[PDB]
């Protein structure tokens, strides 16, 4: 029943995951219902079917010649892949470091509660700084290393730079066609040309303009407020963290803090349920730990 993510990180990855696909389904749900995702004015002599060509075939070319207009209809597909580069980052963390975090984890809590036991038998009153070897080797092997901090580092730089992305994208392409309802199609280009009965340009009106300002916008502002938190996360670690045992875990905090101790220890601290924190919440001292 171990907690291996952090709050914070959850509710991030469920926002960044679920809001495209919402907005997603919000232009899927709408362009179904109301049938064709654009009109056009065809001339009155036009019969039937010959309407509908003109629909499809302007829906197909998407181009305004007096320029084009292709955003419109790759909005779905566009929000999809978003979802995919948003879910990329969980699936390498996932895959790449919960599961050396796990047994680390699971080992340290285990010798913590051993010695905070063997530590129980003396408080009822120097062999307790030798006392626990395994603490200082296994925790000196773990301070030299750089192994999983560098993943935890590179998702949350993953995260920033697909949401540069994003608005790279949203800014250079979704920009100039807002304001932009109706255009002038043509038909008459390929083999339909030397045809007197069709006429030269045909005007035609998007009927999805609301759908795509309000994707549009709201997708800027939820990744506008989705960064401070990212950026919070991931300078979390920067600066040291401070709260027998718990004095031989001071007696090597220091130096440089990109280690692989910086990352376990936060994860101690958000896990701190698991062991005997019965002393925790009370923050002469013998005395109140004997009961």
């Amino acid at each position: 029943g171990l907690r291996l993510e952090l709050p914070l990180d959850r509710i991030v990855k469920f926002v960044a995951v679920g809001s495209p696909l919402l907005l997603m389904s919000l232009a899927f749900a709408q362009e179904f219902s109301s049938g064709s995702p654009i009109s056009c004015f065809s001339p009155s002599n036009f019969s039937i079917r010959q309407a509908a060509y003109v629909d499809s075939s302007c829906w197909d070319s998407l181009l305004h010649h007096k320029k084009s207009l292709w955003p419109h209809k790759a909005l779905p597909y566009s929000l999809l892949a978003l979802a995919l580069l948003m879910y990329l980052p969980v699936l390498l963390w996932q895959y790449a470091a919960v599961p050396a975090l796990s047994s680390d984890l699971l080992f340290i809590i285990s010798e913590l509660d051993k010695s905070y036991n063997r530590s129980i038998r003396l408080v009822q009153h120097k062999e307790r700084y030798f006392e626990f070897p395994l603490l200082e080797r296994y925790l000196a092997c773990k301070q030299r290393s750089h192994s999983l901090v560098a993943t935890y580092l590179l998702r949350n730089s993953l995260l920033l730079i697909f949401t540069s992305a994003t608005y790279l994208y949203l800014g250079h392409f979704h920009l100039d066609v807002f304001f932009q309802e109706e255009f002038s199609c043509s038909i008459k280009t390929g083999l339909l040309s030397d045809e007197t009965h069709v006429p030269n340009l045909i005007t035609c009106r998007l009927t999805s303009l609301s759908i795509f300002q309000i994707v549009s916008l709201s997708s800027v502002a939820i990744y506008t407020i989705l960064v401070p938190v990212i950026i919070y996360n991931l300078t979390r670690l920067c600066r040291w963290d401070k709260r027998p045992a718990f004095d031989l875990l001071s007696r090597k905090m220091l130096g440089c803090p990109i280690n692989d101790l910086n990352v376990i220890l936060l994860f101690l601290r958000a896990n701190i349920s698991e062991l005997i924190s019965f002393s925790w919440l009370s923050v002469d001292f013998m005395t109140l730990l004997a009961g």
